[PDB]
Parts: C-alpha cells; structure tokens; sequence
DNA sequence: ATGTGACTTATAGTCCGTGTGATTATAGTCAACAT
DNA sequence: ATGTTGACTATAATCACACGGACTATAAGTCACAT
C-alpha cells in the first residue's frame, strides 16, 4: 500500500468521527456506494482527486481544511 | 469540470517549472509516460492518490510541501 | 518531392518493425530527435548522409546491409 | 569526419572520371555550384539525399548503379 | 450499523504514433581570388 | 580546369509540447451475505 493512501483514509475516518457520522451516513450525503467507503477506510482503496473531492463534499469539510489535517496528519 | 483537479494540475505545472524540469525529464522520473504528464497539465485529468504521489517523488517534492502550495493555489485571487 | 527520400524513409521503416523497435527507441540509439524519427518516416524529410549513418547505426545495421534493402525497394513494382 | 560520407565522395568522384568529366561539367549537368561539387570531393561537405540524388542524375546514372558501387567501395 | 467477496463497467493509465510552432546548427548556394 | 576562404540564407536538426486512437490495468459503482 501506499503511507500518503493511508493517512487520507485515517484522515476521512477521523473528521467522519470528530463530526460524529456514520459512513452510511456518509456515504449518503457524498452520493458514493457505501461499501466504497467501507473500502476506503479499512485503505483497499486508491481514490481519484474527484472521489476525493466527493467525500469532502459528504463530509462537509472544505478541500484546504482537509489538506490543513492531511498534512498535520501526515507528521505523525 | 472539477474545482480541485485544475488546482492539482496548476500545481504540478508550476511546481515543474520553478524546477527547470521539462515533461520529459518529469514523466521521467515519475515512471509515467510523457503523455499522461501533458495530459495532467493540459486538460486537468483526473489522477489517482498513488499517481499523484509518484509526481511528487518526480518532481523531486514532498507530500506536505506539495499540499502546502496547493493549499496557497486554492487560496488565490 | 524525392525518389530516393521516400524509398530512404520507407526502408528506415521497415528495418525498425523488422527489429521490433519503436521509434522512440530508435530515436534513442540513433542519437536524433523523438520527432525527428516520426517526421523521417511520417513525411519523408530530407536528411543528411551524417544522419542516416546514426540511424543506421541505430536500427542496429550495416552500411551494407542498408544500402542492399534500399536497392530492393527502388527495385519494385 | 565520417566513413561513409566519404566514401560516397570518393565513389561520385570515381563515376566522374569513369565517364571522363570535369568537375565544371559536372555542376553544369546537375545545376548545382562547382565549388560545391569540388567540396563535396575533397570531403568537405555532408550533404543530404536530395543533393546527393542532383548529382546522380548530373552523372547520368541510377540510383541504383550508384549504391551497388557505393556497397562494393566500402568493402575494401 | 460495518466488513466481506465477487462480479460488471467505467475510466485511469499505458503504449505507439502524429503534427507543430520556435529555436539552433548547419547544408545549400554563390561571392573573390587561388593555383 | 580545380581549391579555398568567407559570406549569406535556406533548411536540416533540436527541443518542449499538444493531441489522437487503441489497448491494458484498475477504480468506480452495485449485488449478495456476512457480523
């Protein structure tokens, strides 16, 4: 797998949880198959920008808030 | 078409050619083909996680540096 | 435009797909241009003795040889 | 300077003595410069097909006549 | 609720090639004077 | 006759890029069945 995948993946199952969601819930309100974010979460998978960008939408969290986490994430 | 892509794709562009670095030499190192770098810049298409992370390897960057000119990109007016 | 350029750019051809080479392969070896290669075989262009010496050296090839499949292809009807 | 390009200088030169020609005579029979015909074989000049093709016609001879040349002067 | 698996279908990513403006090196062509 | 030296100017050859079609790998999206 890839540590970047990993942590965009920590990150989506983090704010999911700091927002007090559940991914049905999630997976509702991006459009997206919940078993695809399932998937994601548990890592088996390699998200394009746009599906990204989909679960941004879902999470309600803007790209830069998103990015501002990844990369505090990403520090360890 | 995609709000996020074109910032992700200005952001390869601009990042390539602060490094003198031509498609070649990217796509290069990349391991993609020339093709898809162009095909990045120029019509801002849509990459994968994995394949955005061999750009940054490529263009010899790392992930948080990368994010953090996309973060400024996004910002911009 | 030319005789012998067309016959020239056709035999550089076919050699390289004899060989299984792709142009950019050859492009490689041959020491020239990407494009170059393409636009040889593509149009015909006008090259240099010099030039189809490094192409020549390139398709992995003699002097000889060459020339002897350039006789055959001016040879045909 | 390279091997073949002088070889190829020394075989037009060849089929102009063969033939009893001048280097003026040549130019004249292929519109092209006599000075550029003296340089092409004092190996001076790198010229291109299409070039090389004027001063085969200028020698009256085929293509063919002069690679079958050109192959066996460049076997020794 | 979440986590599998496995199974299509869209598309991301590859591979080989075409065609092009802009720049640089060099062949094409033609002087003057040689011998 | 041929040789040589500068020249000017056409174009060979380079370099960075766009663009397309066809093919292959894989992400996108949806079932069934776990828990």
């Amino acid at each position: 797998e890839s540590f970047l995948l990993s942590k965009v993946s920590f990150v989506i199952k983090k704010i999911r949880l700091e927002k007090g969601m559940t991914q049905e819930d999630l997976a509702y309100k991006s459009n997206l198959d919940r078993t695809y974010i399932s998937g994601i979460e548990r890592n088996s998978r390699n998200l394009t920008i746009k599906s990204l960008e989909l679960i941004m939408k879902g999470l309600e969290v803007s790209d830069v808030v998103f990015f501002e986490m990844l990369i505090k994430e990403i520090l360890k």
